[PDB]
């Protein structure tokens, strides 16, 4: 349990065009860190820019303190799903679903990604994003489910950024505790890839707190 | 040409659970005028508010006037796709895409939609929806490409109205002379259907036009 | 007891990117026809450094003409009157906020409007007055909690062609109970005739119809 | 040369669904250690009808504690001074529109603000006065076509449990060319220590830090 296994496979389609990732990685869930290695295994090469995906390739992998009621390992062994829409500044949008169930010492995902609506003209479609900033994400219950939102940016290479606002549904497959108000703070970077992205390396890391004291 | 066939089949998911649908209808591109017969196949007793389907089960069956260009006839027999964000009020996103295509006399739809984030109390999930109401959609051209806004809203069961925008992008497979900015008129209506909508009887009918004169 | 013809006198006060400005208006309309026209008069903050686009729906669905079979809000709501709280949600980013209250006096609607805009970048079709007209709009008219709401979604055409998107979203609040309308639809046409050419004098022109959508 | 300790004072006038009021304000604030606080006098309109939670974030982002590290885009801006715009958008529809001019007079900034809510509903936390406070929150400030922006999405907590969400999206503006930062963050505390009953005095502190996120 301080080390475990991620195999997962994502299935979707951006504007309309299909594509299928599978991945392999492990992490460590009281550190907050976990990598992984995909490859495109339908679909490609990919025609849009591959940051889109990564915030979807597990809150598990994040470090909560004492004072802060932990849903998402208190989850396990059964497990959670959840549910997501990221409405990027220029109308492109994408839905992503996430079912993560345990398997002895390794969690696998089942994911479906939809995006629609990104411009030929813009920087997903023109692959001019180079990283996401690391990002603040807050979370709180409505009428007794676990919310999350996050709105953060994508860096573009002549510079300036790329906003998009993430809405989370968290739901444990099984009733938890649910926390109080409080903030998960992220950074995902993609360390190693191929010329067209059909091997990813990617790396994610993050901490729960409770805001400026 | 004066009277045409359809065939459909939609696969997706809504909140994570799958299912998919084929309809059988027929309509009259001059008239603007169609109908439908839908069967789930897959993921049935449909958990979800059927209305939140049927603007996703083609303009080519919308009446044209002389003096506005007809994108959506005028682009096959190569045909077109769409791809759509309908962002309801409550934070219930749906994507959808269709690529349209042509065999001889029937249109073939191959439909993918997903819609994440809809509140297990909010109207889609209880299903206290009754209708579309009839609407009037914006049609543009944006860097070239066609696109369709139009904000609408359901009826619900005690009264009242659950809102919703959606965003759509037309791309004809060949290049096709725009129209100007100009209006199209809907109205949707679910017929007939069986206990927990198996069997839905669908009929939609517009008209372009260029609002106020 | 509205009449066929009635008379329009308004003052805006507002800003725009934080810089005031204040008009003044005199109009004339005819609520049976759904037609009503102005003139607007800048009185402080002028030549104004925005498109004047911007402000042209601000500057009263009582002249919208309503067929017999739908219910009239804004024509049982005098002689108390109404008001009105709108945003103006631009797609990039400028956001418009405007208040109305309507009053009579003897033939004459009275308007109190405040007007103010932020947001609007500086390379932007708003502060770059390349804006030209709105299109002609479909408002989609709903109750919500025992108030009446007033959503579109529309456009400004534009300079080099293309278009600039608006939301607009509207609350209608009358002065005293009135009867409450169904779903319905009210389009719009809006149109600057005339002008001088910082626009301290326009001409303003509206043209709107309810109507119950497609049959 | 910005001093550890520096005075405030300002004057607000807005109007929240379309009826106005006005609040002076005298404060002080530590540039240095990020925290500031203020008494606030409702001058017109009082007593408030609405949640005065809802400008507690409008009544100064030099009074942030800025690393070594990360270009002060605020306190270089003087002795000119700069001025934001802002729109928050919250979940119900109720759209306030703020705006902040910034000058120093000594020691001593002056602020010039104007306020503007609508659409916020009779049924809503605001009109009904059931916010409690501000949860803490993270802006994120970026520069966009070479103008400072600063974006957050945050929420109050509510009298019985739950979370009303709004974003804010703010546009800073120097008076004279300052450097401009990298993308980076600063956390925000704000609450009310103490008022009178209906809220025409409010004694008000806030605290921030400015940081470049997850190491």
């Amino acid at each position: 349990k301080p080390d475990m296994k991620i195999k997962l496979r994502m299935e979707g389609a951006v504007n309309g065009h299909p594509f299928a990732i599978e991945g392999v990685g492990l992490g460590k869930p009281f550190e907050g860190k976990q990598s992984m290695d995909l490859k495109v295994k339908e679909g490609g090469p990919l025609p849009f820019a591959y940051d889109i995906l990564t915030t979807v390739f597990n809150m598990v992998f994040a470090k909560y303190p004492e004072n802060i009621v932990d849903y998402f390992k208190q989850s396990f062994p059964e497990g959670y799903s959840w549910e997501r829409s990221m409405n990027y500044e220029d109308g492109g949008i994408c839905n992503a679903t996430n079912d993560i169930t345990l398997d002895g010492d390794c969690y696998i995902y089942e994911i479906r990604f939809d995006g629609v609506n990104f411009p030929a003209n813009g920087p997903v479609m023109q692959k001019r994003t180079v990283k996401w900033e690391p990002s603040t994400e807050k979370l709180y219950v409505r009428d007794g489910v676990l919310k999350g939102d996050v709105n953060t940016a994508l860096s573009l290479e002549g510079g300036g950024h790329y906003r998009c606002d993430f809405k989370t549904t968290y739901k444990a497959k099984k009733v938890v505790q649910l926390p109080d108000y409080h903030f998960v703070d992220h950074h995902i970077e993609i360390k190693s890839h191929d010329k067209d992205y059909s091997n990813v390396n990617l790396h994610e890391h993050a901490e729960a707190h409770s805001g400026l004291p």
